[PDB]
RNA sequence: UGCUUGGACUACAUAUGGUUGAGGGUUGUA
RNA sequence: UUAUAUACAACCUCAACUCAUAUGGGACUACCCCCUGAAUUUAAGCAUAUUAAUUAGGGGAGGAAAAGAAACUAACAAGGAU
RNA sequence: AACGUACCUUGAGCAUAUAUGCUGUGACCCGAAAGAUGGUGAACUAUACUUGAUCAGGUUGAAGUCAGGGGAAACCCUGAUGGAAGACCGAAACAGUUCUGACGUGCAAAUCGAUUGUCAGAAUUGAGUAUAGGGGCGAAAGACCAAUCGAACCAUCUAGUAGCUGGUUCCUUCCGAAGUUUCCCUCAGGAUAGCUGGUGCAUUUUAAUAAAUAAUCUUAUCUGGUAAAGCGAAU
RNA sequence: AGAUCAAGGUUAUGAUAUAAAUGUCCCAGUGGGCCACUUUUGGUAAGCAGAACUGGCGCUGUGGGAUGAACCAAACGUAAU
RNA sequence: GGUAUGCGUAGAAGUGUUUGGCGUAAGCCUGCAUGGAGCUGCCAUUGGUACAGAUCUUGGUGGAUAGUAGCAAAUAAUCGAAUGAGAGCCUUGGAGGACUGAAGUGGAGAAGGGUUUCGUGUGAACAGUGGUUGAUCACGAGUUAGUCGGUCCUAAGUUCAAGGCGAAAGCGAAAAUUUUCAAGUAAAACAUAAUUU
RNA sequence: GGCAACAGGAACGACCAUAAAGAAGCCGUCGAGAGAUAUCGGAAGAGUUUUCUUUUCUGUUUUAUAGCCGUACUACCAUGGAAGUCUUUCGCAGAGAGAUAUGGUAGAUGGGCUAGAAGAGCAUGACAUAUACUGUUGUGUCGAUAUUUUCUCCUCGGACCUUGAAAAUUUAUGGUGGGGACACGCAAACUUCUCAACAGGCCGUACCAAUAUCCGCAGCUGGUCUCCAAGGUGAAGAGUCUCUAGUCGAUAGAAUAAUGUAGGUAAGGGAAGUCGGCAAAUUAGAUCCGUAACUUCGGGAUAAGGAUUGGCUCUGAAGAUUG
RNA sequence: GUCUAAUUAAAACAAAGCAUUGUGAUGGCCCUAGCGGGUGUUGACACAAUGUGAUUUCUGCCCAGUGCUCUGAAUGUCAAAGUGAAGAAAUUCAAGUAAGCGCGGGUCAACGGCGGGAGUAACUAUGACUCUCUUAAGGUAGCCAAAUGCCUCGUCAUCUAAUUAGUGACGCGCAUGAAUGGAUUAACGAGAUUCCUACUGUCCCUAUCUACUAUCUAGCGAAACCACAGCCAAGGGAACGGGCUUGGAAUAAUUAGCGGGGAAAGAAGACCCUUUUGAGCUUGACUCUAAUCUGGCAGUGUAAGGAGACAUAAGAGGUGUAG
RNA sequence: AAAUGGAACGUGUAUCAUGAUGCAAGCUUCUUGAUCAAAGUAUCACGAGUACUCAGGUAUGAUCCAAUUCAAGGACAUUGCCAGGUAGGGAGUUUGACUGGGGCGGUACAUCUCUCAAAUAAUAACGGAGGUGUCCCAAGGCCAGCUCAGUGCGGACAGAAACCACACAUAGAGCAAAAGGGCAAAUGCUGACUUGAUCUCGGUGUUCAGUACACACAGGGACAGCAAAAGCUCGGCCUAUCGAUCCUUUUGGUUUAAAGAGUUUUUAACAAGAGGUGUCAGAAAAGUUACCAUAGGGAUAACUGGCUUGUGGCGGCCAAGCGUUCAUAGCGACGUCGCUUUUUGAUCCUUCGAUGUCGGCUCUUCCUAUCAUUGUGAAGCAAAAUUCACCAAGCGUUGGAUUGUUCACCCAUGCAAGGGAACGUGAGCUGGGUUUAGACCGUCGUGAGACAGGUUAGUUUUACCCUACUAAUGACAAAACGUUGUUGCGACAGCAUUCCUGCGUAGUACGAGAG
């Protein structure tokens, strides 16, 4: 037997639950309702806020509700260069300037987008973190399927009616400065989750880790596991195609 | 109407009945 | 009378009610009915087997319960619910 | 006709009491480390949340700023200001380095004393919560999860099993051993024969008011290749 | 190789007989042995290791060897001589 | 179970004992002592049937030592008086010399405690010395709220209409679907209206 | 009403809607006041008198709630137009998107007055009354210096791949429709003004909070969250000493052997001791000088190595209001 | 910074930095009996899995083995189901045969690995060179008697009066070596080690003063342990006696010490061996298993086209002597 | 679940010669404002109260059609059931015995031969030398014929060369193989012919329990082979060359059964073989634990004590010698004989319900196997210096650098620096070495983890008992006789002093001088 390993103990909850307390409330696009489906709609952007845990600022845009008398406040992923008191024009007949949202059909190839929709109407899934964006690389008038290029480089074929906000998302690129200390990684993660100080599993005892155990810190078995290899064995370099120093041909084609 | 002190009632699930009903369910007469 | 332009009357399906009247949820544990189900042990080791179709069970009843009036036995000179 | 045999050769059994033995059951008594079924714990400690409170005094002197001074410029040189930092010495606190000091039937089931480590942070703490046992939590020691942890605690299964240890309670009278053989996942145990006691029974001119057995010598007769002898017999 | 008759002297070494013969209960325990003469193998030796024979100790007291599991005498009901 | 026409408050069992014997022994009889109500011999048949051991069980007791180890951290008390059977205490009161030394050996609260609180008494026990004193013992008392708190709100979380699931019990349930699954309004007709999952 | 900032005794919430308050961490921070402590003055009473000391000491206080004045501070308003740039902070903050100026508005958390305030009451100190529940005299007054030795208010900052609760409850304003709404008045006013009646239930409330009330089997040197906080010397909530409160309770007497546990000193030598300088010893605060290898240029560094310091009597420098 | 509360605070963990891995949500890692969830209020500057461990300077070669992946050109293995055939049937046979495996490609900042012998330079020595045998590649930059070197107290220099220690070099390195990271590295360390000053009772070599004990007293008062006990030498014995045997000797009751014995007390030996006793851990152990992937069947429908013109409407072929 | 899919007027691009045709297309983009709740419109209520106060409803505004809330997939995924692969993530369990501890080795685990084995037979050790797990259609059977190792003399090419050839030739040859027996008109060699290497029933020998396999043997029955016959043959000239149950299998009856009855398939039964257990009287089975555990063991190691001596250490006999000459002043080759047991082992006697396991520090005493000192002897002894030997344990036998070590070597002292005993001495200390748990390297392992390799950090308890010892008081009685004091005596026990140097002696003796 063993102990249940640490890789297995995160899917269960308690001390590997997210710390979602002061989070400002799930940034999404507005719902693809009617105004975005025939014309457009205008709302100002009242504040920029930093969600505690996030990496990119969020925008508190609020529009008018068209069928009720309410002002409907909305959190958006802020594209870069969005002051307060800007008018954002979310809809189909809007024009190309940042960060209006408009379906992929209207905006022309070569543009760069963010907070893109994956399935047509689902409020904003792809390319949402700071500094990232997705270029619209091509179109098709046959069955309306637009190729975008996502931040991994993998070129997806989304359909051509799902909304997206034009412009590269504000707050980048922040991964370029060293954290430098361990009490800046303590602070980085105390509002995200308990991916702790992560101990190396080669230094545990042979009960709690596959890699762990010996008289020397060493693996001995291979660190590339199979894909289907049955937690808590699937540990280390899962399902690895190649390993070692990649040279040149990282290129995603 | 304001307060006090006493009483009576108000749980869910269900069966038959009662009462108001709902439906581009199914027809009928206007 | 059904462009979802009103009403009527039925029926079906379905609601709601501090509606009128009713049941239901005990808990006991020796026996009883249905489940669910080990390992100690034994094998002079041990893995099927054994424990045991049993401890732990674990829901449901009665004064008993369950059963029960042959889709039964038998091969005879034939028997006859449980 | 031959071989076979748990069979027959004119019935001896059935019931029962007791003693001994062999086997099944708690099995003469007490004794495991363990396995399982269902429960109870985060009042201690680990971690995470939510909400509160806490840390004398100094020491250093980042950026930013201000004025002089040198320069064709580039830009530099000096004096202040300023008050940064998982920076410094240290109090409270939190920790526990050395003395291998005290103590060691304690003051204490981990404390006492001087000496040390940190001290504004990956800080220390309360309260409410959250995670439960082949599970949790872990800046990782198999650490901690109520003085319990290379698997908590509790009750039961259960009087688990034990080829091993310890014991096994009156007195006289009679007889009186074995440590060997064969087999065994057998070598601290069994089975198995030898040795033992009991209880009979049959009976003798070696049994009851021998012209016949049996075990040391003699006789007669077989066998033997050791002591001695031998290499002027073989090898 | 047998089945019945005929003849056969004095029963065919010695000394022994605490009785022998035979079943059952293969009933209890035991299945660690040690010591010694002579024989003997391994070891250099060993109060070591392993066998053959007989006797002992184990189970056994008493007399002797000052002393002692096995040596030498001797085996043990209570007493006198 | 039968028997001894047994023994017994005129003294049963038991217990003690320099009572006296019997037995090879296990044992047994008997006198006296104490005791105060039951008991034995024999023939059967039986049993929870005999102890020196088991680091045996349970209770008691010895030596040590019946008074030995010891009652040594937190600087420290001393006078005289009153008590009182008895005073090194704390018993008290006056002098008193000292300690803590405001990050106290100070004054109050949280958790915890549960009457320890406070008067009047007081013997034993307890207070590892004593004790007249006591957080002890005995007996009487004592906690007063519109304003201080709870109560009210929601946090993490408990997750909780069964739509669901499971043989059930029940459920590592940020449900994500459960007709109105609504929280609703002095609101008109011909299910009050944009509305709230 | 006021040009305006806004102002007054009230002056269509019944909804829909929007905004705000509730609603806040951390570290530092100019300034305001409180509280304390502190000198020098009045008073009133104690202390001390070897000798000397106009001494050395205590005491002098004003709760909520209100009324009014009220000004610092920050930001707005009006007139106005700024380079020869001026304003201003410890700190670099501002200004043609209106500076400096002159006048004003807002906020007052800040105090000063006066109600409370019966010489409130209190405190002190005289008396006086066998004495009880006592009658009574007289005081209570000036200035000033100091620290987050401590709270509170205000200001501006700082760090951050950290950016620092939700709801109850409250309030304002905006809105359509609806109500109030005569002028010869009678009035009204969930009136968001003033005044008056009445009521406010349930439950906790003693005491300890630990060298003796708690947990550790105990009157156990351990443990167990907070609040208040004096004088001295000093950088200091340090260490020694003391004031207010609090204790002398740790079984007591005699005596001072050996070995000890704890603390001192030791000639000469100075690590020879020892596994090893373990243990001890040395140095240490402050001012001034001065400082090496190496370096990630930041440090090293308090490197090293030196000098100074008491007491007494003097001199010089640093400020404030008035000129 | 952090850990083994109650023997180890360290060089171990962590850490920033570096790098490899998976994943575009019908997803990746995870939990769940089942339903459903966690990351996730998430979206490649993100979540998840590892290794290395700041900086600097670097990171050689090997894809034979084991893994891991592949868009893998897939006749060799080959499940059930469906399929054909033989039989009266059970049944037996044959084709076909998915994923894996087999074959094949890629990867080592995946697990790991990283050679021999011979001959030679006008003195010996050494071998730049040469032969040659093997292998996947033969250990490259580098460092080193290393906390890593057996031999070893290696050899040389230094530090010393003397050094199995330290240091610095040398390198046929039993058995160094490059993110199993190599060589360095300033600052920092209750870390390991060496030496020089300073300083001393550590020592030569002990002495004395203090306090509290112990001591004696009054009061109070345990425990451990205990076969019976406690004078030796020698002998013999189960081979180290208080007891036996032979001597030596042998006199009460006691106080403070002491640490020779009692093979002294604790404690059914922590090592070791046995037990057909276990438990924790591993893994190409035997045998199972969750989850996973893969095939089949079920749910499971309506349309067209191509390959099947099958069962079928209907059509057509015939030359040996002779005739 | 808010505006889905149509169509329609609307305006424009565009075409067709004012049409139709296909498309755009019906309103919000300079600005941090604002919007909810119908205006208008028409027709009816078109009136009520009564011009007078006061009024609805519908569409329109805001076009009609058809519902599928809308999307994205979609007869796939998901799910049910089966099947294949995968799977130390998890589970259960195993991981031989023997053995001069265990492990490693090895096979002494089944079996055979000679020896041990001590004259029946039996007999043991991880005693000695070997063997076996096969081989053979002839190497089995049988009848006949011939004789082998070798040596000797001869013969063209002919030595060792072959091959022919005559005499000798007791097995010195051969007999599948180990060893032992055995065999000469064979059991050997060659030739003939062969299948008895078959079928059946019991019994005996061995092993022995006096059980089974297996091998062998003596027979009965049957069928055969060779041989003229007698006879011989039931494998191998004899002693090794082998394997249960269960299951699978095949061959055999012209088989028995399937239990309601018939026939056929099938299955089973019975008999004889086969498939194999080598750990061979026969489980189906990998490691590790320094994180550990229990039952035990002195049946069993590490540790003291005992016994033992290859090793350690050791002194006499005899002299080949060396010693210039000279054997023995001093040594002494090859021999030979004894002595000690602290190491090294050897064993496994004692202890595993525990004897604290290295050293050092401290402190005692004892032993001589004499280093120095006292007393002497000898010398290849002139003096000095030294060497040999005797009586001798009285007094000594040091300070330090490195290392945990003991011996160790080195500096220094010294006219001159012996060796040992309770493996002396841990409730004496210490804790440096080894030696639990932490951690790091190097090697080894796939790994857990290992290492008679290195490094670091690692809890050292109790005396108050008896005794011994050290000091301190000390009675009753007893007594060659009271109570008390004073002054003594010694039996007995202890026993302690020690070496060094300087000046004289004297530059003397001695020597040639140097000394």
């Amino acid at each position: 037997m063993g102990r249940v390993i640490r890789a297995q103990r995160k899917g269960a909850g308690s001390v590997f639950k997210a710390h979602v307390k002061k989070r400002k409330g799930a940034a999404k696009l507005r719902s693809l309702d009617f105004a975005e489906r025939s014309g457009y709609i205008r709302g100002v952007v009242k504040d920029i806020i930093h969600d505690p845990g996030r990496g990119a600022p969020l925008a508190v845009v609020h529009f008018r509700d068209p069928y009720r008398y309410k002002i409907r406040k909305e959190l958006f992923i802020a594209p870069e260069g969005m002051h307060t008191g800007q008018f954002v024009y979310c809809g189909r007949k809007a024009t190309l300037q940042i960060g209006n949202v408009m379906p992929l059909s209207q905006m022309p190839e070569g543009t760069i987008i963010c907070n893109l929709e994956e399935k047509t109407g689902d409020r904003g899934r792809l390319a949402r973190t700071s500094g990232n964006y997705a270029t619209v690389i091509a179109h098709n008038q046959d069955t309306k399927k637009t190729r975008v290029k996502l931040p991994s480089g993998a070129k997806k074929v989304v359909p051509s009616a799902n909304r997206a906000m034009v412009g590269i998302v504000a707050g980048g690129g922040r991964i370029d400065k060293p954290i430098l200390k361990a009490g800046r990684a303590y602070h980085k993660y105390k509002v995200k989750r308990n991916s702790w100080p992560k101990v190396r599993g080669v230094a545990m005892n042979p009960v709690e880790h596959p890699h762990g155990g010996g008289n020397h810190q060493h693996i001995g078995k291979a660190s590339t596991v199979k894909r289907g290899t049955s937690a808590g064995r699937k540990v280390g370099l899962i399902a690895a195609r190649r390993t070692g120093r990649i040279r040149g041909g990282k290129g995603d084609s």
